[PDB]
DNA sequence: TGTCCCTTTATCTCTCT
DNA sequence: AGAGAGATAAAGGGACA
């Protein structure tokens, strides 16, 4: 017999269960917890499902998936119980503070050392829990924590970074490799190839830290005098997310996508300076030629779709779906090229096909409205939320269809409708803005923020802004947001 | 195998002017 | 408004007990 089989029948009989009270879960959650928790992790949700569901703990079903679906997420189970009454009650943080250190694996550590090493770092190093809790939320944060206590000193004093910039460098999945490397480099990078040491941090503050950094250090000559890339460019393509892969992806693509292809060092840095960078240069050099024969897409529109972060997943979704949006959708290729070319276009791509006609039947938009929503940075969940809350938001809070639009068609929109939905009323009703108003502070990036940042200082007024009347805050925070507001404040 | 840690890639949100 | 940045999540490998 095939070994698994005794435990994938322990696990569908476990799962199975799951499903009835007091968490009830799907199958998309079920396969989570048992592909990254595995079969542990399921077996242990069922063992405490009624100690974390109510009374104390008060964890929602969400929490409870969010904590079991890593690696050890039965041990994680186990602690978050423990200690998260110690970790609120002791060191004054909340409960999501406590569940969000939790889920990733090994949380159990990660929680644990916080409780361990929160006084320390924050009195002996001068960190707040809020930038503990950050360092801390991510695999490996006790690794991280520690190391922040070891070495937060020689950082600052022996090599001139700021806590803050430290706390960065921690705050990311292999954080310890990132601070340990930085310590070992910040002189060697900052002396030999003139990088100011926020160059530095910059390259260091991601995922992989480590490997970007010691790859800039062996690439640096190499890139900046055989291929005339300037140390900003290298430092761009280090620094913002592609890393290592990115930077060695550089050099070997560069030359052939420039005379394969004919475009600038400028058009392939700016592919490779993304998340899986790696990826979208390879995928250009394969996919080009295909997207832009038949006098199809021009060069200049696969460089735009590929220079964000997923770029290789948008090049072959538009691939797969140009013919069926332009043709059976009326899409102009310009249009699919536009919601293609944001963080997530394949997301917002398949979102578009799936809800162009239920948002234009149902909902009475134009596809110009579609392609708006859709063609910003998360146009997956704009699009999801504005069919959701179009009828709440026009119907009982008496919005039109065009203000809903505005307020879903700019990066965060989903942030932006459910806040609007949720702070409307008390806004309007309890403090005399007008739903124009409302919409206004929404229709930016950072509506939500923006929009609870006023009632914030509407419901516990903060004298240092006292001076400004609601127009005055209003006009302030169209400008600038919640940041605006809090700038205001400092003077 | 279960748990911990690290790296890559992809997606979403907000800030900075 | 579009770059820059942080946050978050999925998923795979190394390491070890």
């Amino acid at each position: 017999q095939w070994s698994g089989a005794r435990a994938l029948e322990a696990l569908l009989t476990v799962a199975g269960e799951l499903r009835g009270p007091p968490l009830q879960l799907d199958t998309g959650q079920l396969l989570k917890i048992a592909k990254r928790g595995g079969v542990t992790a399921v077996e242990a949700v069922h063992a405490w499902r009624n100690a974390l569901t109510g009374a104390p703990l008060n964890l929602t079903p969400e929490q409870v998936v969010a904590i079991a679906s890593h690696d050890g997420g039965k041990q994680a189970l186990e602690t978050v119980q423990r200690l998260l009454p110690v970790l609120c009650q002791a060191h004054g943080l909340t409960p999501q503070q406590v569940v969000a250190i939790a889920s990733h694996d090994g949380g159990k550590q990660a929680l644990e050392t916080v409780q361990r090493l929160l006084p320390v770092l924050c009195q002996a190093h001068g960190l707040t829990p809020e930038q503990v809790v950050a360092i801390a939320s991510h695999d490996g944060g006790k690794q991280a924590l520690e190391t922040v206590q070891a070495l937060l000193p020689v950082l600052c004093q022996a090599h001139g970074l700021t806590p803050e910039q430290v706390v960065a460098i921690a705050s990311n999945g292999g954080g310890k490799q990132a601070l340990e490397t930085v310590q070992r480099l910040l002189p060697v990078l900052c002396q030999a190839h003139g990088l100011t040491p926020q160059q530095v941090v910059a390259i260091a503050s991601n995922g992989g830290g480590k490997q970007a950094l010691e790859t800039v250090q062996r690439l640096l000559p190499v890139l900046c005098q055989a291929h005339g890339l300037t140390p900003q460019q290298v430092v761009a393509i280090a620094s913002n997310g592609g890393g290592k892969q990115a930077l060695e992806t550089v050099q070997r693509l560069l030359p052939v996508l420039c005379q394969a292809h004919g475009l600038t060092p400028q058009q392939v840095v700016a592919i490779a300076s993304n998340m899986g960078g790696k990826q979208a240069l390879e995928t250009v050099q394969r996919l080009l030629p295909v997207l832009c024969q038949a006098h199809g897409l021009t060069p200049q529109q696969v460089v735009a779709i590929a220079s964000n972060g997923g770029g290789k997943q948008a090049l072959e979704t538009v691939q797969r779906l140009l013919p069926v949006l332009c043709q059976a959708h009326g899409l102009t290729p310009q249009q699919v090229v536009a919601i293609a070319s944001h963080d997530g276009g394949k997301q917002a791509l398949e979102t578009v096909q799936r809800l162009l006609p239920v948002l234009c039947q149902a909902h009475g938009l134009t596809p110009e409205q579609v392609v708006a929503i859709a063609s910003n940075g998360g146009g997956k969940q704009a699009l999801e939320t504005v069919q959701r809350l179009l009828p709440v938001l026009c119907q009982a809070h008496g919005l039109t269809p065009e203000q809903v639009v505005a307020i879903a068609s700019h990066d965060g929109g989903k942030q932006a409708l459910e806040t609007v939905q949720r702070l409307l009323p008390v806004l309007c009703q309890a403090h005399g803005l007008t739903p124009q108003q409302v919409v206004a502070i929404a229709s930016n990036g950072g509506g939500r923020p923006a929009l609870e940042s006023i009632v914030a200082q509407l419901s516990r007024p903060d004298p240092a802004l006292a001076a400004l009347t609601n127009d005055h805050l209003v006009a302030l925070a169209c400008l600038g947001g919640r940041p605006a507001l809090d700038a205001v404040k400092k003077l």
